[PDB]
């Protein structure tokens, strides 16, 4: 049987229309074909596949059926096998498709794909049996597998791999539909991982010494001496030393390290105008340093604007929107810039200089705060920043607990102590603020102990209480109540409490370690691709690259690269050729297995004892 | 028998030699300055300074003991974990007390107070010392404070703390109480923990290594410990001009016996690993697999021939 001859579009479309019609894929299929007939021979048209697979992936099932809308039905699909592992998966069959992925040209891209839609499917699945079936799909298995393969028989060819642009996936890198897939495992692969640092050394080695790096970079004409190595490949002259600065400084780690040099700088220029160059109104005019840090923010702002919007030419702007406002960073960054436009906003005028003033300084927190974003990449310090944020759990749940007993004692102890002090501020404090500040070894017994309350100048009055004139006289009708109870409250929370914390972090820390690294890395993937795309100019300066891409843009990638039809063919070939040895190394270690040698070892040995008995019989016999 | 930049480059390679030098840097300044006048405290404070390095000096002296090296070692392993939280601790205090010194006291010039109540003070939070009674107004005492710049520059009178929103300044040292005392304390804790589980056995291997060395360096020493050592140096000084348990050379006819003995040696071992692998589940497994498919083929034609007559 030619899968080549056999299958044709139209009996894809006769394949897709006898789906079992209990499972997932059906009810899809009638939901869209609803939504088509209600917009305007066969039960399923290829529409209905396609928003499924829209639905799925979004971006790579473009142009697979809707090219010819419909393309002939007696004409052989372009990519036969794509195709039948694609339906085979969209209907969880797992057998099927294994094998329809083990007979298809591209494999990594095929097996992220698989990955995505199951993983995309699992949350549909309505019976529990298949949702399990799909969350176990082990497909990403499939392509690290593989991949492995690839990049230990070449580990030249497997970066081509990782890189080039697919055929069968409309155009799309293997990297690409990892991102897609979110195969967090796949990229903590160690060929990616590779692959990643040699794109984020550019044309340095990548065992390039940080020292050495540093050293070079804080003072530039070491550029050109023979410090840092580089990898191969009067006017002439001028042109070598003008490429090997750019290639220097064209670097993202390059670019990495001076973004952060002049972001300390610009924490530092905010923390000097906060503290030391804070003028009053513009009747008196704001510093000239204000005025710089105003223009460096107005760039930082520019900067981000160009990173969130225009990357990407082809996106509905609301989706870029929504895709921007999604992760809680970005939110951090818009939080920080609207609090510095309301704070210059009201350190302009007079009567709200003060407010503005404030809002200022909360700006600068939530800066020095963004810090910690911008290190993420950091190889030492992003695990940390993962597991940080996982911890945060455990640290919500200390919080409600430590809150409930707080509230119980503050409350008990205001009203054993206090219960004639009309003023809520107070009455907040000596409930909340104090009880919290005994966590921290603040125990101010001189208001809750009668010995050691002093003999301060107090009064019963309300009116007198009220006004402020003398503090309220602490009652100490029953204080053995009050004492005993601060003890209690002291030991619960001091031991209990925070031993019970201690060991939720010690328990969370363990076992979250090895998945924060893996996280990770598939951080560090997005980070450096979004650094390949930064101009190399570290803010307040990066205005003149974007002054120059603009007017480029009016005038007029090492990562995702398109190969010639030669050497794409000579690469699916090698990929196939790497994922027959690797089925095959699996179909020898299974045989070679000491369960599988068991099972045909009883088997001749029965069909032995048979044909023994029976000989034995006839020799008998005779 | 070695070049002078040889070993002076394997001296300073080691972070403790480093250490040494630094400690008698410390001395022979301190002297220098304290023969002085002009710069006796110098001296004096460069002194106290060497008086530390040398009381650390003998963490080093002790390395070799059998109880304490192990733990030396995982101790050198922690600092990393320490200055992972540093650095956290770090970033979230620069935060909170520029923050802090900002919204407080945003009319003292003093760059020595700024960077104290900056830094200093964010840091000692973190050791139970939290001095609220210039941190909230309600705990502010009735001091005689100024607000003018110039009487604040010349010391005269403290400067007087802003309390314009003083809310969100009681609301901003509650929160940083709760990140740094509980969130990253304890996350040091579990980091020292899982660091410990993880160090302790690799540990005490690289304590045996490094008491090799240590013990070889003891074979060589002087039996004198200085100051007299001047009278071991002397005698072996006057001795060079006049005129090892390890690494011992053998006669020809015990090397060549120990040679074949080690040779036999590893005859035997080798030969117990084959033994052990060929009696293994696996390879017993694999034979009698083998054995039956030869069994089942060869009792096939038998029972054919068989059947045949
Ligand atoms: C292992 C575990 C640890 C925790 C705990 O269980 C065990 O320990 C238990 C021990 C217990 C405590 C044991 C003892 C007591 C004392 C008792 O008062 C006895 C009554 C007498 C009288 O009526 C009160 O006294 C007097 O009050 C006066 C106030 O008008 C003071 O006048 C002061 O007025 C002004 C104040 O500046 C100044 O002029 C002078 O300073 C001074 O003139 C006197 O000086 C003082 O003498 C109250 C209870 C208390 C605190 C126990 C509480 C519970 C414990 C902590 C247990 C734990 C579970
Ligand atoms: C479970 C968790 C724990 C943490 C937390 O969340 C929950 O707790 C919350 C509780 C909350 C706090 C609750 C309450 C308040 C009070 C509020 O002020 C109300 C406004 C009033 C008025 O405008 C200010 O008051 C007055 O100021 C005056 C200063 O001029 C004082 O004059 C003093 O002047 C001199 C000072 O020596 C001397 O002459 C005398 O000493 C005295 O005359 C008055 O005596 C005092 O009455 C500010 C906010 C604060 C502190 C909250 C902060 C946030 C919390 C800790 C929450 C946590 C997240
Ligand atoms: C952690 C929560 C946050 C929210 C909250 O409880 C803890 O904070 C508390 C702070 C309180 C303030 C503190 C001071 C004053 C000044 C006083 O003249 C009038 C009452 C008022 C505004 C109080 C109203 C109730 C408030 C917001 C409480 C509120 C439930
Ligand atoms: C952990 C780092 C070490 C380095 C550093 O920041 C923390 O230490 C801080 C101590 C500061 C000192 C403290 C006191 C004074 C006295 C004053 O009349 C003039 C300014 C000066 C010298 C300050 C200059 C800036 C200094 C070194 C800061 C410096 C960034
Ligand atoms: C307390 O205040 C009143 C106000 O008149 C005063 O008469 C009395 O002497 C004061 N006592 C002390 C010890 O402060
Ligand atoms: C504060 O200092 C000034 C200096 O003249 C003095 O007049 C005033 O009485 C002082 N007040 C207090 C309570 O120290």
């Amino acid at each position: 049987v030619n899968i080549k001859q056999f299958l044709t579009y139209g009996r894809l479309q006769e394949l897709y229309c006898s789906v079992s019609e209990k499972n997932l894929l059906h009810t899809l299929l009638l939901k869209k074909n609803q939504e088509r007939q209600a917009q305007l021979k066969f039960r399923f048209t290829f529409h209905e596949v396609s928003k499924v697979l829209k639905d799925f992936l979004d971006d790579t099932c473009k142009g697979f059926y809707q090219k010819l809308n419909l393309p002939d039905m007696d004409r052989r699909c372009e990519h036969p096998w794509r195709d039948l592992f694609l339906w085979a998966i969209l209907q969880n069959r797992q057998e099927m498709a294994n094998y329809f992925w083990a007979m298809g040209p591209e494999a990594v891209a095929a097996a992220l794909v698989g990955c995505k839609i199951m993983k995309e499917m699992a949350h549909l699945a309505t019976e529990a049996e298949s949702a399990r079936s799909m969350k176990n799909a082990k497909y990403e298995q499939f392509a690290m597998d593989l991949f492995s393969e690839c990049y230990s028989n070449s580990e030249d060819r497997a970066y081509s791999l990782l890189v080039r642009k697919t055929c069968c996936w409309s155009k799309a890198t293997v990297l690409n539909i990892a991102t897609l897939a979110e195969a967090k495992c796949f990229f903590a692969h160690d060929g990616v991982q590779a692959l990643l640092t040699k794109v984020w050394w550019g044309a340095m080695r990548t065992d390039t010494s940080i020292s050495r790096l540093v050293l070079t970079f804080f003072i530039p004409p070491l550029v050109w001496t023979s410090l840092i190595k580089f990898n191969p490949e009067s006017a002439t002259f001028i042109r070598v030393v003008l490429r090997r600065w750019n290639r220097f400084w064209s670097a993202p780690v390059t670019v990495f390290m001076g973004n952060v040099i002049m972001y300390f700088a610009f924490l530092i220029l905010f923390s000097y105008v906060l503290l030391l160059d804070f003028r009053p109104p513009p009747p008196y005019g704001p510093s000239a340093a204000e005025i710089i840090l105003y223009f460096w923010v107005f760039t930082l702002v520019l900067e981000e604007i160009r990173q969130s919007f225009f990357t990407d030419e082809d996106m509905s702007i609301l989706k870029k929107m929504k895709l921007y406002v999604e992760d809680n960073w970005n939110k951090c960054d818009m939080v920080a810039i609207s609090l510095f436009v309301v704070g210059l906003s009201c350190r302009m005028a007079m009567s709200t200089y003060e407010a503005g003033r404030t809002v200022l300084a909360l700006d600068f927190m939530v800066f020095t705060l963004r810090l910690i974003h911008i290190f993420a990449i950091h190889k030492q310090l992003g695990p940390k920043i993962i597991i940080v944020e996982r911890m945060i759990k455990d640290v919500f749940f200390f919080l409600f607990f430590l809150s409930v007993w707080l509230i119980a004692y503050g409350v008990t102890t205001q009203a054993l102590l206090h219960p004639n002090d009309p003023r809520i501020d107070w009455v907040f404090r000596r409930a909340l603020y104090r009880p919290y500040l005994h966590i921290f070894g603040q125990i101010p017994l001189e208001e809750i102990d009668a010995a050691k309350m002093p003999d301060d100048n107090c009064t019963t009055d309300v009116q007198e209480i009220i006004l402020g004139t003398l503090p309220p006289c602490p009652n100490i009708y029953a204080n053995w109540l009050v004492i005993l109870l601060l003890v209690i409250y002291l030991l619960v929370t001091n031991v209990l409490l925070l031993n019970l914390l201690i060991a939720m972090f010690s328990y969370t820390f363990q076992v979250v370690q090895e998945n924060a690294d893996i996280f990770w890395k598939f951080q560090r993937y997005n980070l450096i691709v979004e650094y390949h795309s930064r101009p190399a100019l570290a803010p307040p300066f990066i205005i003149i690259s974007h002054i120059t891409q603009a007017l480029l843009s009016f005038i007029k990638d090492l990562l995702e690269r398109e190969l010639p039809s030669g050497l794409d063919q000579k690469l699916m070939t090698w990929e196939t050729v790497q994922k027959e040895n690797y089925l095959a190394k699996l179909e020898h270690e299974h045989r070679e297995s000491s369960g599988e040698r068991l099972r045909y070892t009883s088997s001749k040995v029965q069909t032995l004892l048979r044909m023994v008995g029976g000989f034995k019989d006839q020799e008998k016999r005779m």
